[PDB]
């Protein structure tokens, strides 16, 4: 990554490869990806994606999302005809942001220049957008089906609930509705009664400590 | 972390991930977290939290604590209306300290500027506050129940006592009362007699060496 | 690699060696190679190749490809007779780009000089060209033979399809034809009907989510 | 640690944690601790101690020793009343040296300032003092009980002798008396005769090579 | 290694040690050695050799080769009598290049001085010369004995051929003769016929793809 | 180690610890030690020795050798009475070189000052001197007892010979006599005849290749 240019480290690459083998597309893979690609050029971002073996339905799916975002960027940013003056550099296309039609030096130029054109962070947003689509498709369970089993420790039910909740790509408002509606509704009879008694404004801490004995 | 900005290292991230898998929320997890997040920006702190898979009841609980602290910061620090002058940067909100509504560059700006606004260390205190709440809730044993078993080496009883003591979030004054009261009271008959004979001002060293033979 | 010269790191070398032992010549080996050889001089590129034990039919094959590209470079770039002036350095031959007839200092000279002569990136392209030839020869399955089995989850069929597709060295236009023709054609009866109903312009996401239940 | 400030490295922390799990409080733990804490601030020293899980009787014992040394420092160094001038910084208390009542910046200030106030090395001496107390208490064998068994290779007896000797916290004069008295006295009959014949001034090398055959 | 002097890294040393234990004197050991000794002083080169345990017939053999090359250097470079002036440094002998009679500082002096006297790269060539002698002696199979077995995949026969070829220290002209003569001659009947039909100028790629079905 | 001071790295320390556990006092331990202690101050050298657990007969033996060398240094270098002037630093005693009576800063002073007083390299020579004494004492086999067994491959006999030779601390002249006398003398009948026929000036290479078939 990068403001002095640097190659992607052996142990960044290796760490990313192992993450995908072990955890596939579990929600936490996406923060790991972003963490390992901090300050990454499009070339470095493409490296991480291309070094993934297997999971090629998702990697192909990711390409289409990236292409869709590229087409959208080109629509909003039409390229103007003309010779690039000595002090300036050309406007990036969608394919330049995705790294397929731009050199490393062009990518370095845009990121470092005074008006920064952060193609690294733009392309990364496109990748993360497509990764979210994969997680949601690749999640086995639906949030609607998470119901506490009889004699299930609440703590284990809440772990399953917010884990499954974590893989829906839901906005904060949508995730807020699911919490106040499904969590208490789908608790088991013994603890559900207790939770109705806490009222309409109790924290998760209060709900978990309330059903700790039961 | 950071005064030159730096990305979170592959082996910092990986170390933190393994800590939580192996040790869950054992008291020592919190010092490990703080150690691995030294000089961290809110973006780096959020990275560590988001890269944790599982334990999503606690991670959700942690969000509420962070939001409570954010609401408290906003109450004490009301934002004033106006255009941010060239030489200055805006006042951070609670959400800016938690990183959700601020950019990396804004976080870098506050931490490096001459009046330092250490959003990293402020947000970290909020996270550590919530981590303490988790440890205490997630501790299986109570300090009141730690009693030395018949024929139990004192050393093993003291290990269990101060381990269980370690997970209560007790102030120094509260932890002091538990030591002078419960430790000797809940020792086994043979060693308890010996300890009453040491008097009301003996060190742990003297108590452990006194009951070494018995 | 390199603009200050640096030796190839112990853990770059070791990482590359393990990659080839574990994954042989699977498509992802090539992006891994390029990633680990970022900014590499021809000497560093030769190091990575020579440190590979076994697979000597491929490594020998790679030599011929490199020699073919060297012969082509010499044809296009004929060397002129004359003593190299103090301020300049000689024109590289194909063997100079491949590192066999040039010193490390000559390779450093070309890469750093004001008109950059990127022998590292030129030789790397020749190596990657030959690596593609190996992958295609060393691929066991043909893309034509990938047919979805009865009761096979589409997701698994698409994984096999784009994995096998990945090892053909096909241009984008050739890979595009295979997608729109073979993927739907070679699906199993139950899902194939569903896919004909999506129409002639649906994304992979829509095709995978359509055949998710079936 | 530090004269430019630096955070404690991931692999320093991890190394220290593993040392205590594997070797507990074996004499060599103390040199390992000092080695891993070279140039450490009190904050870094507290980190290493707090990240130790288990062994909480010793860690609590260590706190008391540190508090005793703190009380002693305060007695010898009484704090004077007054506002700290711009060019100077306040006098450290015992709690400031132990890091509990001082900030990282105050600790950095004292260590770097022209009259250096090495709170890191002072606090480290207090910690090492308490670690020695633990080793001696936690040693199972006494030096008095190490007697060479019949047919025991001297080399193995000398290994046991100086290992057990190593955990007594004995001054050089006390350890010198034990060598010249117990080592030869407690050897087995066959080798003991040989050693009396070497005389009152022979080296360990001469004693070991003398009893090599026997 | 080195133009600022540096000590050999822990992980360079360890990597080299493991290479020799696992792979002995397989052809690839020599490129690994050269890679790990890039920019090495004679002291660093001697370190790598001396840290090898076992294989002492080869390490002794290597000493003689180094001594032979040293004697040859002294013959070609006779030392002149005189006091070394302040601005200059003495001429290196063979033993100075091998590090046995020169200090680290003398080795640093020669490598860094304006007329560079690369004792590191000279001594390294002597070591690599002797390593080649070992590989050839320590190779179990002869290139003459590599014959394709009945029903042996050509690819496996070519792997064995160029592996065994790799350990002969043969010049390019000698290795060229073996390829065009033995490879086709010693193929099995079914594939041999096919290869005669390709003609006297076909690549390894064409030969391997020709005998792929057979 | 060091001309800017640096703390001993976590992975230097750990590497040294593992070396001694796995290989004890095999000849190669000594080059490993020297390699890992390149540029080490006496404090760093003492760290490596003190972090060794077990083997305390040898570590104690090493202390005596170091003390003997210290006494010898003091005899040759008598300390003169007087106050150390501002521009100068005091003369080191034997105990100052061994680090027991000197501070880290004094050790840094001597090593960096214009007339360098390399206490690191002096003390290291004393340690290496004592390590050689240990290896020789701790070697199980004598060079005199290495005789080639009937049907033993010469290569294996030469490995045993120069391995056992390696642990005698023999000068080059003493090791030279053992080679020309014992190696051929103690070979087995079949190969011994062959070696007498090579003559009185053949290399190890010629001797090993001569007895390769037999
Ligand atoms: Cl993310
Ligand atoms: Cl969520
Ligand atoms: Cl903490
Ligand atoms: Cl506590
Ligand atoms: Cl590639
Ligand atoms: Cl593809
Ligand atoms: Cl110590
Ligand atoms: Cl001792
Ligand atoms: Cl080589
Ligand atoms: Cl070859
Ligand atoms: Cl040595
Ligand atoms: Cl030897």
């Amino acid at each position: 990554p990068i403001m002095v240019h640097q190659a992607i480290s052996p142990r960044t690459l290796n760490a990313w490869v192992k993450v995908v083998e072990e955890k596939a597309f579990s929600p936490e893979v996406i923060p790991m990806f972003s963490a390992l690609s901090e300050g990454a050029t499009p070339q470095d971002l493409n490296t991480m994606l291309n070094t993934v073996g297997g999971h090629q339905a998702a990697m192909q799916m990711l390409k289409e999302t990236i292409n869709e975002e590229a087409a959208e960027w080109d629509r909003l940013h039409p390229v103007h005809a003309g010779p690039i003056a000595p002090g300036q550099m050309r406007e990036p296309r969608g394919s330049d942001i995705a790294g397929t039609t731009s050199t490393l030096q062009e990518q370095i130029g845009w990121m470092t220049h005074n008006p920064p054109i952060p193609v690294g962070e733009i392309y990364k947003r496109w990748i993360i957008l497509g990764l979210n689509k994969i997680v949601r498709m690749y999640s086995p369970t639906s949030i609607l089906d998470i119901r506490q089993g009889p004699k299930e420790p609440f703590r284990d039910y809440v772990d399953r609930f917010y884990k499954t909740l974590r893989a829906e790509q839901a906005s904060q408002e949508v995730k807020n509705w699911m919490t106040e509606t499904l969590l208490v509704q789908n608790a088991n009879p013994d603890c559900k009664t207790i939770l109705k008694a806490l009222g309409s404004g109790a924290t998760l801490e209060e709900m978990m400590t309330a059903c700790q004995g039961v």
